[PDB]
């Protein structure tokens, strides 16, 4: 619930599905550990990453794959992954959806942060 | 000088040329009256639509053919065009351009005015 | 349900509340016969603006009042306006969903299409 | 010449100017290794950033500092920079210039890439 991710298909109007999604937090020594992970349902979301008890102040990063996207419909695409790099929680808890909307050569992300 | 367009195209990562695109600007009785027209460049640029001395103080809708460039390259589109209606020199004369970013099923608009 | 418009405020990462949506159809004329009108919600989405039925074969078009919702909040952005024209239905009834990003210089607009 | 970096500000629809870019190359052990920096322009651009001979085929990270450009103007971000990650010249050298659109929780990266 505290976290959210949104993907669509500019060229056909579409979520995407079955996209691969990895998060991951700044550790302590300022190394990526992974944090969760899922693929995007039939609606182009992914849900259920975490917790509000888990997810706890910090530096995250989320990595959508892209470019496998691209590649199982022909496409060789500009861009390796659409990766999303924010603070998380420093003013309390809040609840984030990542939005990512994908063209071969283009990708654009919004985050829409609201207060339970 | 005053009024410059740049067209960009989203799934090939190239500009968009030969793009027809029409400016219009907003007579007393609230129709669109036809002002300038052009196609862009190879560059996707649209340069010489006006001049300061006729690019007065108005309301003015630039209209871009988008659904013609995606039928000419065998991509189905959504809209019929994209547009962006806009009050001119409200506080004096400036440089705007107009940077579109297409995609088949969905666009950006974006004015960088200068002075 | 064929028909629903969201908005968001790309500044502040928050749905906008209470904007004017009107819609318009092209006439066997050619003028633009009004065909129905809303305000977003606090979820920043408009529900409800016509039936399977009454949304026929046609060329449709969204204005979204773009420039109320900034000048209420202090800011004199570029457009007059948000306006999205597209032919609907013409290979039988689907549903749309009509996305508006808003900043005060720049808006991005994108579609969802479906098929029910 | 081979790579170029500009960048729009979508709130006050103007170039960002002074705004920090860095560039990596991906090394063989996975790292980003660090390759060439910069500020953006009066104009939003950034030019000079590597050579032809440079430039050879790769994994390439470009990172924009975001967060401290809307620092700068005191408005609140939510990324803490725009990155984009692309492979290099997989079919020969071209052209690639790097569009970024910021709004302060909302970005877009666009390649247009020429040969």
């Amino acid at each position: 619930c505290p976290l959210m991710v949104k993907v669509l298909d500019a060229v056909r109007g579409s979520p995407t599905i079955n996209v691969a999604v990895h998060v991951f937090r700044k550790a302590a020594d300022d190394t990526w550990e992974p944090f969760a992970s899922g693929k995007t349902s039939e609606s182009g979301e992914l849900h259920g990453l975490t917790t509000e008890e888990e997810f706890v102040e910090g530096i995250y990063k989320v990595e959508i794959d892209t470019k496998s996207y691209w590649k199982a419909l022909g496409i060789s695409p500009f861009h390796e992954h659409a990766e999303v790099v924010f603070t998380a929680n420093d003013s309390g808890p809040r609840r984030y959806t990542i939005a990512a909307l994908l063209s071969p050569y283009s990708y654009s992300t919004t985050a829409v942060v609201t207060n339970p």
